[PDB]
Parts: structure tokens; C-alpha cells; sequence
């Protein structure tokens, strides 16, 4: 609640009106790779802790993939008070991505599209940086316990996806929490292919190292990292069960739900436009994909919620429909540095006023 946190977010607001989209994105990023931007120190309530499998989550919050793409912020936007990151999609090479401007934003449906490209710096260059990170963070107490996943994807022209994934995993592999698969860009056969490649890609990673876990796995949780699958929202029915079947098959360690949609019509300043949409719009679409797969899986596989939430009732729908966990993209766009402590504050305030002892309690309460 600081002046730290107000005088920035009138700085930010102002940025949004006048300044092109990735324009402002860049800016703030290198505003965190510098170490400007504010913190949260507060202690974040041990009723609203969370996990899936054995990986742990201080808090129900953390950052999409696509903010950080090249892991070059990551302690000043997890020191805003998310308890992880996800940072890609990166790919094996260096991408450029398509043509600028490929981002735009709907103030007052708080909403936004984009084409951007999977524009990364390529697997080497990241896993450097996530390294430099791994670095700093068993110096700096304040990155303690706080995860981060990677986000894995295939170069435009591929000669083979599982190959792209398996040279990120073997890269990165060490300094990673869990691995998050996209094959959401605006056969399930191909699908479990895919999963299976990559869990035995991080099954070998310990097998051909001679190190035990403390000094092999340079992450948080000094264990091989999860698995986690992303899923795009512009599926049918069928589709749907198809691939639900799959990931229990994989046992598949979480999925998250999830990526941008296309299906969007109702927004005048983006009739221009070709992209996927995130955001407010994206809301109720996200929730609803939520209570299927849940159903799908008959509720064993752990969901990540992502698609516009912005509010502590926002997160809520998100975990009594069957999430453990919630991510933010738009919300800091539109809400600026503040939109962890303060929906942090909702949500716990909420989980009272519902009447539950805590969040897990609440996780999946729509039958
Ligand atoms: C500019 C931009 C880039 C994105 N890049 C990625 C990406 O590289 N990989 C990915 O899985 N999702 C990407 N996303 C999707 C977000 O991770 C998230 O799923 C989506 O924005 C919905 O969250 P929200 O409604 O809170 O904004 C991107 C979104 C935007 C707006
Ligand atoms: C004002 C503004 C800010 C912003 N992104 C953003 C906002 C805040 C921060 S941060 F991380 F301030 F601490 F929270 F630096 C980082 C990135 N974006 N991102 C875009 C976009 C949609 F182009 F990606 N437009 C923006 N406009
Ligand atoms: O990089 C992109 O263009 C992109 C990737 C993705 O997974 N989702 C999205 O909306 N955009």
C-alpha cells in the first residue's frame, strides 16, 4: 500500500494511455532488470498456501508465460508478491516473431490480442539468464521458496516438434521447476507422443548425471521438474475428452488452462485484428474449460487457471471450478505492480467471508 507502489502505477497508467503496448512491456522489464521497481515483504497468509504434486506454492499467484519470455525480470516481478513464473514459450533458436505492431490493448473492456510470434532469444541465451537468476537467488532472501517454470515450444519451421522440446529440456532442464508444454498459438495421438518424449527426456537428465539431486538440480525444489500441459480454449466437446483422456494415460503431473482464444468478435478495436485474445473477455470462456476437464479427468490432474482474472472473486471461480493455482497477465496491465498484493488481500478475505478454513478446502467446489 506504499507511495512505491502508487506513484509507479501512475506512471504505468500514463504509459498505457500514450505508449504502444510492447513499447511499455520492454520498459517496465528493463525497470525490474534494474532493480527499481517496488516489493512486497509481506508475509503471505499460511491459509492460502497451495501445491500440485509435491510443488509447493506460498501463494495461489504467479505470472503467465509470454510477460518474461526471455527471463530477463524475474526477481523484480516475483518480488511483487507472486510465488512463481512462467517464462517463455521459448524455443531452440532465437525467433524474431511476426510483424510489429503485434500487440494491442482494450482499456475499457480491459482486454488485449496479439500475434507476437513466439519472439524469444532462443533456448542458449535464456538458460543463461535463468542461470544468472539461479544465482542470485541463494543470495537474495526474498526469492526463497518462489518457483519458476519454463514454457517450452517449437521453432516456426520444425523439422520435428518432440526434437525442438527435447534440446530446451536438456538446455534448461537443471534450473527448472516444472516444464510447461504450449501447443496453444493463435492428432491426440501426436499429443501423448509429445508428453511421454519429455518426461523421458527429464527422466534421463538424472539417470546421466553422476551428481546427486542437491548439486543436479540447480531449481527451487531441487527435484526434476514437473510436467505441465497449456491448452488453447477453441476446442470442441470431443476434442476436449480426447485429449482428457490422454494426460491420465501420460499422468501428466498438471495442465493449464488457459491460452488465448480467437473466437472473439465483440471487441471494436480489434475487428482490425488477427491474434489471440486475453483478458476480461476471456474470463468466463477460461472458468467454463476449467469445470470440463476437471470433469474430464474426473479430477485428477492438477489445473493451473489462466484467462482473465483481475479480482480475489476473479481467482475464486478459478479454484472452486477446479483450479490449485491462478496466473496473471492482463491484470498487470491494466492494474499495474499492485495486482499481487491486492488481489492476495481479496482472496484471502474472501476465503473468510465463504466460510473456508483454507484455499485448498475451497479447490473444486462446484461438484
Ligand atoms: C503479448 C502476449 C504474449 C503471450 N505469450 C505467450 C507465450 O509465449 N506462451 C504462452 O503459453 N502464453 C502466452 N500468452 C498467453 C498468456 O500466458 C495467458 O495465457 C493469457 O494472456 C490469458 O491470461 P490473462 O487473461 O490473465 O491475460 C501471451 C499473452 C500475451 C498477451
Ligand atoms: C502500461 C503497460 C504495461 C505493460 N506491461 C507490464 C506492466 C507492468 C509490469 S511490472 F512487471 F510493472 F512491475 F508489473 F514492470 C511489467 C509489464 N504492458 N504490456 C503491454 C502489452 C499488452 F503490449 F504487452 N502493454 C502494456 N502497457
Ligand atoms: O507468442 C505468441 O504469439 C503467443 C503464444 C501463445 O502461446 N499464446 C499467445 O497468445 N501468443
Amino acid at each position: 500500500y506504499n507511495p512505491e507502489f502508487f506513484l509507479y502505477d501512475i506512471f504505468l497508467k500514463f504509459c498505457l494511455k500514450y505508449i504502444d503496448g510492447e513499447i511499455c512491456h520492454d520498459l517496465f522489464l528493463l525497470l525490474g532488470k534494474y532493480n527499481i521497481l517496488p516489493y512486497d515483504t509481506s508475509n503471505d497468509s499460511i491459509y492460502a498456501c497451495t501445491n500440485i504434486k509435491h510443488l509447493d506454492f506460498i501463494n495461489p499467484f504467479g505470472v503467465a508465460a509470454g510477460f518474461d519470455k526471455n527471463g530477463v525480470c524475474i526477481d523484480s516481478i516475483l518480488k511483487l508478491g507472486f510465488s512463481f513464473i512462467e517464462i517463455g514459450t521459448i524455443t531452440p533458436r532465437g525467433q524474431t516473431g511476426n510483424a510489429k505492431p503485434r500487440i494491442f490493448r482494450d482499456v475499457e473492456s480491459r482486454s488485449i490480442i496479439n500475434s507476437c510470434g513466439f519472439n524469444n532469444m532462443g533456448c542458449d541465451k535464456v538458460t543463461e539468464n535463468l542461470i544468472l537468476f539461479r544465482k542470485r537467488q541463494e543470495e537474495d532472501k526474498l526469492l526463497s521458496k518462489h518457483i519458476v517454470g519454463v514454457s517450452i515450444g517449437k521453432n516456426k519451421d520444425t523439422v520435428n516438434i518432440v526434437d525442438d522440446l527435447k534440446y530446451c529440456i536438456n538446455k534448461i532442464g537443471r534450473y527448472a521447476d516444472y516444464i510447461a508444454i504450449n501447443v496453444s498459438s493463435p492428432e491426440a495421438g501426436k499429443l501423448k507422443n509429445i508428453i511421454l518424449s519429455v518426461k523421458e527426456e527429464i527422466d534421463n537428465l538424472e539417470k546421466n548425471n553422476i551428481m546427486n539431486d542437491e548439486f543436479l538440480w540447480f531449481n527451487t525444489t531441487k527435484k526434476k521438474p514437473l510436467v505441465f500441459v497449456k491448452l488453447a480454449p477453441d476446442l470442441n466437446q470431443e476434442q476436449k475428452k480426447e485429449i482428457a483422456d490422454v494426460l491420465l494415460e501420460t499422468n501428466i503431473d498438471g495442465m493449464i488452462i488457459s491460452n488465448t482464444t480467437t473466437q472473439i468478435n465483440d471487441i471494436k478495436s480489434f475487428e482490425n485484428k488477427k491474434g489471440g485474445v486475453s483478458g476480461a473477455k476471456l474470463k468466463d470462456i477460461s472458468t467454463k474449460f476449467i469445470c470440463e476437464m476437471y470433469n474430464y479427468t474426473n479430477k485428477q490432474i492438477p489445473i493451473i487457471a489462466s484467462g482473465g482474472i483481475f479480482s480475489g472473486l476473479d481467482a475464486l471461480e478459478k479454484i472452486e471450478a477446479g483450479a490449485s493455482v491462478c496466473q496473471l497477465y492482463s491484470c498487470l496491465v491494466f492494474n499495474g505492480m499492485k495486482s499481487a498484493v491486492q488481489i492476495k488481500r481479496e482472496l484471502n478475505h474472501l476465503l473468510y467471508q465463504r466460510g473456508y478454513y483454507n484455499l485448498k478446502e475451497a479447490i473444486g467446489r462446484k461438484h
